[PDB]
């Protein structure tokens, strides 16, 4: 069993890999052990080469070696890497491993948002409540959690980006699952959008996983804005 935001990451992480038909992660405690899928994410959502690491990390040693590497390249764009170290990622403490997976996303997907000059988190609520100003009462993004229960606003996102898309007055306000399903599924297959989150994970959820949403949410803001060019 995995959790929303566990799953949430693997499908990122994996969207980052497939861009250069990489293996993918299937678990992460076991997976990033090596190093060398966390190296290859760096370079991919860092724009760099990190040159030479151990491509056959039999030994602990080198496991050790290309997770440093890693950690190091990090902390030298000015990331935290508060209170993990390398064996902490050999050895697959989960919890560690995704608040680092979060560090990644936080600064590499979400850092460069920017709406009427806020930036990062500030920015990407901001740009969700511009983009849905026509569409109170029924929907009022006010965070990333219970704002996108019901299906709406993501909805929404996608109608004033794309009328012929979505037709979201014809819509059955009430049914919230269809509605989640609809938009993921157009926004997928029409905008390219990947499905990071399942409609069970957010639809009608108590307490929805703050992060997961976030990083869905950031992919509506990229491909909205490329598009829009
Ligand atoms: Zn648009
Ligand atoms: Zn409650
Ligand atoms: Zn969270």
């Amino acid at each position: 069993w995995q959790s929303v935001q566990n799953r949430t990451f693997t499908k990122w992480f994996n969207t980052k890999l497939s861009s250069r038909d990489l293996p993918s992660v299937f678990d992460l405690r076991k997976d990033l052990s090596d190093g060398i899928l966390l190296i290859q994410l760096l370079e991919i959502i860092g724009d760099e080469n990190l040159g030479r690491y151990n491509r056959n990390p039999r030994m602990r040693v080198h496991r050790l070696e290309n997770v440093n590497k890693a950690l190091e390249y990090i902390k030298s764009k000015g990331m935290p890497l508060t209170n993990i170290g390398p064996a902490d990622i050999v050895d697959g403490n989960l919890k560690l491993i995704l608040g680092l997976i979060w560090t990644l996303i936080l600064r590499f997907t979400i850092a460069d948002i920017n709406e009427e000059g806020l930036t990062a988190k500030e920015g990407l609520l901001l740009w969700c409540q511009r983009k849905t100003a026509n569409y109170h009462p029924e929907v009022d993004v006010q965070d990333f959690t219970r704002s996108w229960t019901n299906g709406l606003a993501f909805c929404a996102l996608i109608h004033q980006h794309r009328p012929d898309l979505l037709d979201y007055n014809k819509l059955d306000k009430k049914n919230h699952r269809a509605n989640m399903q609809l938009a993921f599924d157009i926004a997928q297959k029409s905008i390219g959008i990947p499905r990071l989150i399942e409609v069970e994970d957010v639809c009608d959820v108590d307490r929805p996983d703050e992060r997961s949403i976030m990083t869905y949410v950031a992919e509506y803001f990229h491909a909205f804005s490329t598009l829009d060019k």
